[PDB]
């Protein structure tokens, strides 16, 4: 169908959740899921379609890095037609507003990549999510009890960074968290008028070197899927 | 006290509206404001403070361009204290889906200017509005009954544009019109760690239409002023 | 006739002098032209006509910024057919060939802004004003006795940089003063075929932070507007 | 014992070959490697050490991306050292000079992305291959009778294209193809003083829309995956 | 001495004329200098010293290039203590206010070179004359009956152009020539404190298509000759 | 013929030694042609045609800096139907995998120029030589003994530099020597279907700041010149 995604068209539901750890991805549709048929495979990037309480839902992983994510979410716009794209995922914090265990909500994506810049005339897109998906977060949140953390996040091209030394500075301009795909999936789906938002969860502040125990990790992610799922029904 | 505002230490509410015409800001402040006072005209930039519905509220003008408003912004926040900052300005349309006078909210500012980039390491700061604030503005223009298009905004060094070519390509972003001010506002907010937000009243409209008489842009706008102002009570 | 002059076609002579601040182009109105008559006044930005030497001259406020500076300047040349501006305001002195009370003739303006890449292929524009009115600088402020400093200026976005401690590169360079309009005027100018040049006063030092008494404010600035009259008559 | 590789140290040989599909890189075990051994399962992304006409060769696969590349490759050469990467995969062809089937040894790799100018000082890093490797793959396919294809790839942060109208400037100037790793591959092995070439194999023609993804691939990608054991025998 | 420059140290007039091609400098030394004497030859890079009107002038080659000019430039000042830098050269026009046996003065140079942004913050430095120079310049011409036309240049990196249909937006913001240095010896000039200025004879029109007779060709230089060293005297 | 070529079509054979200095290009043909003939001498740019060990072989210079070199390599292969091109010349070297004496070959060419973003979509071009030359001249290295250092070099605009600092990074990429012609050579090259490449020999070490004597200097130059035109032989 598409070179990355092995599923028949139909499979996804119109609502999918997405990682960059597929195996992530598959943990979710055992633990949460009903029905739960693996629709894809390729490059042993897995995805699903299931069902939580009752209702349809899709999950999909995406790899790493802003290029990886922009051709799955690409795909999945255009060829599955997808029309919520929900990100959930693991952050480092740099921010003192922050620490272990909080979920960040993703009003903006900076970046250090040159992605939009070659999308948008070499302006500064501001990557944003879609309004109406922050607002549902913000709801589910306050219905479950979770004091969402909200601000901008940095997606970075380099894992190991260069500028560590300018992570002051974007904790400063109100960037909670570095990861490294919000701004691509961000600005692919204003570019195919899908409706996207970002959520990362706090095990790591590369600042107060402060870190969580793997159980902890697996407690906290477990934490976020739900918030996801909740607000995906 | 600052070379660009003459008010005394606590002449400002913490709680200001923004626009970059001090006549509008003159405007409002006859036409709506309890015991309104003059409380800085330097260069003519009017600022104003009285009370709406009880409550203490400022207005004050911050010109036009980015390099303007910041430096307003900057003083408001630094030596004047103020903490949220609502800018209802005007813009010019660029979709088809708003019309002459329509109210945007922006999430975002892209820009063509070149202050983030030097604020922000070269990469590409994707400037965002406090999301609060946002939330204020959604609901309370629901309450109210005021229709509020929600969505990215462009914020140019020209009103002049060079690039009329490229309206589409931005319109296809998700960016619902043009202006000169909302990303250095939101910049300067994310660098203060203060709370900002930008609506739109539509002036121009660049494709299908055109344009209101200054006067207009005075007296066109009240059920933006009411929404703003509704929103700081 | 325009959205932020509304004056007649024909109300604005054919040479312009400008400034910053319209509370300052009122000042020059009163005290220096004969038959002065306020000819625009959208956003508080005055403007006026009216003679000096019985030579007709207008008087037009410009703001704060390149951004805020090329709308006026647009205007002026497009719709009212304004040939010949001639810009005044103050400065900050960054380079030790100047001191306090200077006039500095900006014959080059170096930016931090993107505006003139975005004008002129994203290469590197020289902004540079009309030599023929830089030639009737000097041989006015022979005539009336004034050490004119010539040199280049550096227009920035920021007030309050971001880059202080750049300021001896600048000055190394030939940068005598840092202001904030003239690149975007010379550039204006060079668009549409108009004949534009600067004076600046230093009225206080960005690097020893020595400053002028009001006192001392006011003179100077009184030498520069009678320089430019005398200058148009 | 990294973020994203399971291994121990030393179950990497210093020799490891690289392709993309974690699924490409398990198949070459089986089908060519004896007594293969999973080292590495991380997020699905596997990895293998087994032996090639009884010599040491290893097995990664680095996902979709110059920036999925980069961290493993920073992985394998900084915790478990490797010094010798070969990179083998899929491209499309967009030069005259080449056609499907053929195999593509990348001189040099061009980019759009921007990590090479944060890695380089914001110039221009000419990202190279090991030239040991490349006279290694000359030779040994001038032996196996391979008509080896020699010249520069554009490494594209884009798999979808926004700029297909490039196609043909990037030919002109020695472009035999694209795909999305070489220049991340090339500038981490610089980065890193290791030494690393890219193979390429033409699955599609992007200009002459000429296609070969369902059989003939294994054909030529078996073609391609004796030359890179054969060259590291 | 320097290594491209082995005359001896004060061998060097403080005032020097320059030109990209050694052997119009050597054309110069020969008709013109009384006392002439060849002072240099690295590279077969003429330089002369000799006599005018019993003013003692010197001439220099510097090559064709930012990069070649930057570097003669840099060793007259530093090492052989000129003071005054006189460019005289052809350039090709591209302005209607421009013709044939027309002589430019470049009060500013513009670029494509990335040779300003790495001197200068990577901001936009406006590479300009030294002003009193200039005034000289306009001073000798009138007395010499020479109307002189100013305006920009602009320098390019390269002589075969690949944005040629970009001469238009270029001649409308006022270059009226493309030439090769003067951007790079206006930049040197500053760096260094020494007083440049650029004059520019047209010999042909890039796009008018109007060339000079051969025979044109000495005469038209010959008219910049001696208003260039009429002005150093 | 051309504005810079003094020769007849066919005055050059088809394989062409480059070098900035002429003079070097004269000393070339005196002590190691055949019945050397000068070709050309425009702008005192000298190039020449011989014969070695009865091969037919042309000699021309190109000046200092990109700009140079790419207007001679354009018109020799545009014009004089040169289509193998050798460079070679001295170097500064910055690795310490370098020392006095050594020849470096380009695999690669950095550069701080804007020329090959300007050529090149405003995106990366990595500038490669030729691979059937760089074979040539490694094979003939090993005939003639010669241990061929083997990397990138950097081409810089400056020969006085502004980022000696940056040097060790250069240095740590893989770049073992500094020079300012070696990416325009190779961009013009595959601009034109040309095949390209450079040698340099390590004269001065920019690091640890040892420098060959000018008895020294002549050997280890006549060393690389009797490589160079045995593998044009
Ligand atoms: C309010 N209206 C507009 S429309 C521009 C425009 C309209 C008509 C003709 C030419 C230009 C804006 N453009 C940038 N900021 C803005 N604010």
């Amino acid at each position: 169908m598409t070179p990355h995604i092995n599923a028949k068209i139909g499979d996804f539901y119109p609502q999918c959740l997405l990682c960059g750890d597929p195996l992530r991805v598959s943990y979710i549709a055992k633990k949460f899921l009903q029905d739960a048929k693996e629709i894809t495979n390729v490059r042993n990037m897995l995805g699903f379609s299931g069902k939580y309480k009752g209702r349809g839902i899709s999950l999909m992983g995406h790899g790493m890095g802003i290029a990886s994510c922009t051709i799955y979410v690409t795909e999945l716009i255009k060829t599955y037609q997808v029309k919520e794209l929900l990100r959930i995922g693991t952050c480092g914090a740099i921010s003192p507003k922050v620490g272990l265990k909080d979920i960040i909500m993703a009003t903006g994506a900076s970046t250090d990549s040159k992605t939009n810049r070659v999308r948008f005339l070499n302006h500064d897109l501001s990557a944003t999510p879609d309004f109406e998906l922050s607002l549902r977060a913000y709801q589910t949140a306050k219905r479950l009890g979770i004091d969402l953390k909200v601000g901008n996040v940095f997606s970075s091209d380099f894992f190991y960074s260069f500028e560590t030394h300018a992570f002051d500075l974007m904790a400063k301009y109100n960037h909670l968290a570095i990861e490294m795909e919000a701004a691509g999936l961000y600005a692919t789906a204003m570019e195919l008028n899908a409706k996207a938002l970002c959520l990362c969860s706090v095990s790591d502040h590369l600042i107060t070197k402060e870190a969580l125990s793997p159980k902890e990790r697996v407690e906290s992610f477990d934490n976020m899927i739900i918030l996801a799922l909740e607000m995906m029904s």
